[PDB]
């Protein structure tokens, strides 16, 4: 039946994005209800961005200073607002394709879909993973800045990611959409490391049992473990530790399955240690580690969208 | 900077999946205007679906035998036509969200974006090739059927694939939405082998310009090679043919980067040969082949849609 990097239905976040534009700097802007959510660099200009008071730089702001098209239609910035990195603009006129939404923080591990768009426009849809040091594995270029990583429950748009920067190594960076950075980033243009990147170990997890609900059974094993001593291995591999929460989370796979989490977790020991033999699971010769618990119940389970 | 597995938006496609039933089959239909296509297959049985006369079952259904459903709302079947593999329902109602729309049939290499439906409703979208043996790898399960593929064009939607039936290897494959399968497949239980699959060469060679593009060189080789000798090695690995027509496709993606085709092809001969000894390109482990050259190019330059 198959197994893809599948992102949820883009079209409640496609009637969202606008255009903003302020100085020399176009990027997008979310409009949900009356306001425009932006990432605030946009009130710099290349000298501002080397050390930005972003206080005294909004104050010296004025509503007229901020253009936002949507589609052909200029939205009128009637106010204007800083939630820590991300810009608020208050327009006249609410969004009628604002869909239900929440503000959602994400936890490393956790994936989301981005509508990469340009210009207020959407280019694309791709499946993500929020990387344990904070940063993002995105396909964006210049312009894409304010574009926005969601999930869909049901109904409900939980934005969890809005993208704010590329850093030199070629990963990206972001808020939620209260404004503050995942990680230890900030909008400013000054040399920032992200932390060293380790497995999403739960992911893997996720996605054996992906492997198993498809077919592929080769790589389960006749070994067992306890949590404590596969966590041992996974940190000589530069695993993430494996949480009691990942094993209860893991819970739904285990029962669908009806492969326990340590028994898993006992064939990702091999695999780890061994290796894969030249083999493959689910078409990649690699460990994937983009795939959480959720995404393989709703690939595999068939869960849509309303 | 970046490279992802990347879908057009969904938006546009979101809004004309409705759910078709008729005896105990539902599966999903394409509203588009006042008409709703499906897969015929769904007038079928258990029983009907060993040796279906089509033209017979079709004669033998009413109008009322047809449950669609638009969202929360039945939309009454007023007529019915049968195209090809296509059910065609006549409806009471033009779909509101009808977007510019072209039937394209694609060519095996060609990609395009899934929309995997059930009951009506989107549960994701991911990006696909159409395979050499004229299969797709998909991810889709139980209802999935009528689930449509297509493309994006400024504003008009190309729908190219409708899906119709999974093979017991776990590849999926259907028609045009003018109802002809892709490749030599029927809409009948019946063992249906697929040809053998091969690589879509020329997609293999853009993925790797891709490759350099975000950075990657390390497969850059001192060689270089003729055509014929190149498709001499394709051919023991299992990989289409490099046409001439290929090489003047990949011409954008060789002046971008400034890598002659041929070259480039040198590379990948030396990466078939010797394998990557553990290194990995854009990620990946394995040669990725469901990258056209407009992909790349649309991907690494950032076009839009409307
Ligand atoms: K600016
Ligand atoms: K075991
Ligand atoms: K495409
Ligand atoms: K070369």
């Amino acid at each position: 039946s198959g197994f893809r990097k599948m992102a949820f239905p883009s079209g409640k976040v496609e009637g969202c994005m606008v255009q903003v534009t302020c100085g020399t700097t176009t990027l997008n802007g979310l409009w949900l209800d009356d306001v425009v959510y932006c990432p605030r660099h946009v009130i710099c200009t290349s000298e501002d961005m080397l050390n930005p008071n972003y206080e005294d730089l909004l104050i010296r702001k004025s509503n007229h200073n901020f253009l936002v098209q949507a589609g052909n239609v200029q939205l009128r910035v009637i106010g204007h607002s800083m939630q820590n990195c991300v810009l608020k603009l208050k327009v006249d006129t609410a969004n009628p394709k604002t869909p239900k939404y929440k503000f959602v923080r994400i936890q490393p591990g956790q994936t989301f879909s981005v509508l990469a768009c340009y210009n207020g426009s959407p280019s694309g849809v791709y499946q993500c993973a929020m990387r344990p040091n904070f940063t993002i594995k995105g396909s964006f270029l210049n312009g894409s800045c304010g574009s926005v990583g969601f999930n869909i429950d049901y109904d409900c748009v939980s934005f969890c990611y809005m993208h704010h920067m590329e850093l030199p190594t070629g990963v990206h960076a972001g808020t939620d959409l209260e404004g503050n950075f995942y990680g230890p980033f900030v909008d400013r243009q000054t040399a920032q490391a992200a932390g060293t990147d380790t497995t999403i170990t739960v992911n893997v997890l996720a996605w054996l049992y992906a492997a198993v609900i498809n077919g592929d059974r080769w790589f389960l094993n006749r070994f067992t473990t306890t949590l404590n001593d596969f966590n041992l291995v996974a940190m000589k591999y530069n695993y993430e530790p494996l949480t009691q929460d990942h094993v209860d989370i893991l819970g739904p796979l285990s029962a669908q399955t009806g492969i326990a989490v340590l028994d898993m977790c006992a064939s990702l020991k091999e695999l780890l240690q061994n290796g894969m033999n030249g083999r493959t699971i689910l078409g990649s010769a690699l460990l994937e580690d983009e795939f959480t618990p959720f995404d393989v119940v709703r690939q595999c389970s068939g869960v849509t969208f309303q």
